[PDB]
């Protein structure tokens, strides 16, 4: 009456669950969306050659949901489906080594993912979700399909959409161990006094308004509550890097003064990101393309700087 | 022959300047606008003393001010906003059935029905520029709101636009964080698959005008070659927008909030707005028509919502 084979199911490829499957029913009828080595097998019926194989499935019971939470650090039931949807594309991208870093050859507007991937290889950062940490290690080795698809899933973006580097880094930093990061700022306004503020976590390493770390330390002009202009400056910084962002204009990059940067060109609604890194000179990594130059000048949107512990000497 | 003026990129932070009447504004400030009019090649007049001029965000401080007000980093935004505003300030914005409309001009019908729709659904804008201008538009002064819509949509005055595209751009600048949509796709061969949409995708659907049809199920292809049934499982939003290629459709009073009618084709056409009050009202720019029934080439229908959960059992499909 009923013929069967034994297979394994998983949501993390670490915990394997024995399943006896009915060979007269499809995998989708029995498990829902089912993948065998990234290949969609939802519509097909079990075959004798499938016996003993491991199948990815979505978390549709309590055991699988706990494992998904522990591996991906998410409770969104749609997360693994969106990751698999993205992976179907990113598994076809090429991930060349460029200047010793894993880049991504351009496809489907993935330029923002390349400069994000390149940036992460240059700043000291640990990822909390085991899925992210594992996929980052594979990406550093040149096999970044899983990492890229995770990024898309964590940001709730799909292949082809315009990505923003600042927004993307912000999502990823929420899943990094940045709790020990600290920033202390002071704002000063004639006729209003002084006031200080302490930031922690992601907010302690990201700033929007100037690309220059030294300018942030010397003071930036900001509108006050009264309506006149005031001066905000960085008092103390505890973090392994800082990210400085600004609306793009024409910014000059010089060797040895920064770690890496991102540039935005083309049509503003559907444009193009490049990566600039400081090595023994400046390299512009443009997906698979590489140029070298003494200096660089353009519509820079984000600059990353190394840091450890900073304390101001101004009063 | 020198006067004081204010320059700004947001009309919030005003920067005092001294100008000389012997040179143009452009030689002193770069590109300069007075109520949207390009005054770059104009010399300061006595009557300009103390007035507020827009300039381009030409330094780090101004680019911050512009970003915090408009939520854009596009360097062309201000000039495009001002170019549109020079025109929209001359449009007329009559009250039609308690709502701010727009008298027809410059193919602005798509903006009129978008504006009429926004006044009937629960929506908050995130950019202060949009918030402030929307409050003025509700009160009848819609020139700045209409020029912002054009600038955010990268449309110029006179171009025929698209309500669905326009709403997409505006919803991306709205607070939709609490909006969630869960769908189920059921195939006789493949089984079930649920999906969760957030943000603009949680409130916009393209394929059917009827919210009730979206609840009972629409037929879609399945990669196995058969037809699958797609239906709404769960909806958390204060409204929903259902769109479909324009086709003859009967709008029944009391079954919807408002809708967009489009006569024409891909190159040229005209929008009208239909709203369901104690009866059906067709708002066509400044023109109002009342009817017990309405039938037309409908392309977008808006419905009120709060929390919906399906009663379909998948095994009963
Ligand atoms: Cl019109
Ligand atoms: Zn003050
Ligand atoms: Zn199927
Ligand atoms: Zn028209």
């Amino acid at each position: 009456e009923v013929r069967t084979i034994k297979v394994f199911t998983t949501v993390d490829n670490i915990n394997l669950h024995t399943q006896v499957v009915d060979m007269s029913m499809t995998y989708g009828q029995q498990f829902g969306p089912t993948y065998l080595d990234g290949a969609d097998v939802t519509k097909i019926k079990p075959h004798n050659s499938h016996e003993g194989k491991t199948f990815y499935v979505l978390p549709n019971d309590d055991t699988l949901r706990v494992e998904a939470f522990e591996y991906y650090h998410t409770t969104d039931p749609s997360f693994l489906g969106r990751y698999m949807s993205a992976l179907n594309h990113t598994k076809k991208w090429k991930y060349p080594q460029v200047n010793g870093l894993t880049s991504i050859k351009w496809a489907d507007n993935n330029c923002y993912l390349a400069t994000a991937l390149l940036t992460l290889q240059q700043i000291e950062l640990k990822f909390n979700p085991p899925a992210l940490q594992d996929a980052y290690y594979r990406a550093r080795a040149g096999e970044a399909a899983n990492f890229c698809a995770l990024i898309l899933a964590y940001c709730n973006k799909t292949v082809g959409e315009l990505g923003d580097v600042r927004e993307t880094m912000s999502y990823l930093f929420q899943h990094a161990n940045l709790d020990s990061c600290k920033r202390v700022l002071n704002v000063v306004c004639k006729t209003c006094g002084q006031q200080q503020t302490t930031l922690k976590g992601v907010e302690a390493v990201m700033y929007m308004g100037t690309l220059s770390y030294e300018q942030f330390k010397k003071g930036v002009q900001i509108p006050c509550t009264c309506g006149k202009q005031a001066t905000k400056y960085l008092v103390q910084q505890e973090s392994p890097f800082v990210m400085m962002s600004a609306p793009p204009a024409q910014y000059e990059l010089k060797h040895g003064t920064f770690t890496c940067a991102s540039e935005y060109t083309g049509n503003y609604q559907c444009g193009h990101y490049k990566h600039i890194t400081s090595k023994e000179t400046l390299y512009c990594i443009d997906g698979a393309l590489l140029t070298k130059s003494s200096e660089y000048k353009g519509p820079i949107t984000d600059v990353f700087y190394k840091e450890n512990s900073y304390t101001t000497t101004i009063k």
